[PDB]
């Protein structure tokens, strides 16, 4: 099942079974960042994901790579970060929190990239839910499930990104 | 569950943890191998488990790490590889297969290791079965649950070995 995105003829379709794998496991918007080995910034990056125009307009004017826990989080663990109160500690990154809410993002998690030839990168998804609670009953449900998507999404994506 | 690795100080607490995690999900014999970033031997992996001396002895002397088709695997991919007749064609690799099936680890998988800083190793895990068809319904019925843990034993695990 998760093969599918490997046999996917293109970026069109990968990009596109991965946004249904993501909604078919009830994640209506996702972001998946990838970066070569050794990257001095984005130029080379592959994004792909259905996150609204307006806010990735928004994260890429507001220099929020270098505000936004999840980026910094990234560089340093393979486990997953939960978008909760606690990992917003500065007003900036409250104020980062705020915006990607009005955006409609509020409730998710990041899961680091890792790749065999040093590609670094996240998957971020975010559920429309009710409150904290229903987020989290929601994301305990399917984390297993979207543990093992993350990794076939790398290895996928990174083949077909930067081969 | 998962907690108590990080909860854990030392490392025959630490693999004692991990081992006693792996056979509750069926898996009588594991190795836990982790190298640094970039290197070049083996001279500064740890590598934990509870493969039998005898085997680590052999494998270590008869330079196995040359020929073990998972090694390589490991290198390009951070997706599982199952000891599968088919990733053994040279000579070497089918003494490697007949030696290993000898020791008594026949039936299992390769988890690829890639941490945030580069570290690169491999959770490998043998399950007992009367046939392949069965070792592969074992493994597969516990896949979302130690694809979990392989991420938990690489974060925890490159703390306790190399900081
Ligand atoms: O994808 C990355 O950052 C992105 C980019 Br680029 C654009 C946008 Br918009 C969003 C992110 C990742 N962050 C999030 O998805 C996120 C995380 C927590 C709360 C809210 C959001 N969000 O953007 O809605 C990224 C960058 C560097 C590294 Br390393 C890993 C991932
Ligand atoms: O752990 C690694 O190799 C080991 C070492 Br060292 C000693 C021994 Br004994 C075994 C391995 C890994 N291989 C296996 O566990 C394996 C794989 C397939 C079939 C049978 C076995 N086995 O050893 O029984 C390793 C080395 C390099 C990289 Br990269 C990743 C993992």
């Amino acid at each position: 099942g998760f093969l599918e995105l490997e046999r996917s003829s293109g970026k069109l379709e990968w990009s596109a079974i991965l946004q249904k794998m993501a909604s078919d496991l009830g994640f209506s918007k996702i972001l998946f960042g990838l970066l070569p080995k050794d990257s001095q910034d984005y130029e080379n990056a592959f994004i792909v994901g259905n996150y609204p125009a307006a806010w990735r307009e928004h994260y890429d004017r507001a220099g929020y790579a270098r505000v936004d826990p999840t980026v910094s989080h990234c560089t340093q663990s393979v486990l997953p970060i939960f978008w909760e109160p606690s990992i917003y500690q500065t007003r900036k990154q409250h104020e980062f929190f705020e915006e990607a809410s009005a955006a409609g993002l509020v409730y998710g998690l990041t899961m680091p990239l890792h790749g065999a030839r040093g590609e670094l990168g996240a998957l971020s998804l975010s559920v429309e839910a009710e409150n904290r609670a229903e987020a989290n009953r929601f994301m305990e449900s399917v984390l297993p499930t979207l543990w093992m998507l993350k990794d076939y999404a790398l290895q996928s994506g990174a083949g077909l990104a930067f081969e």
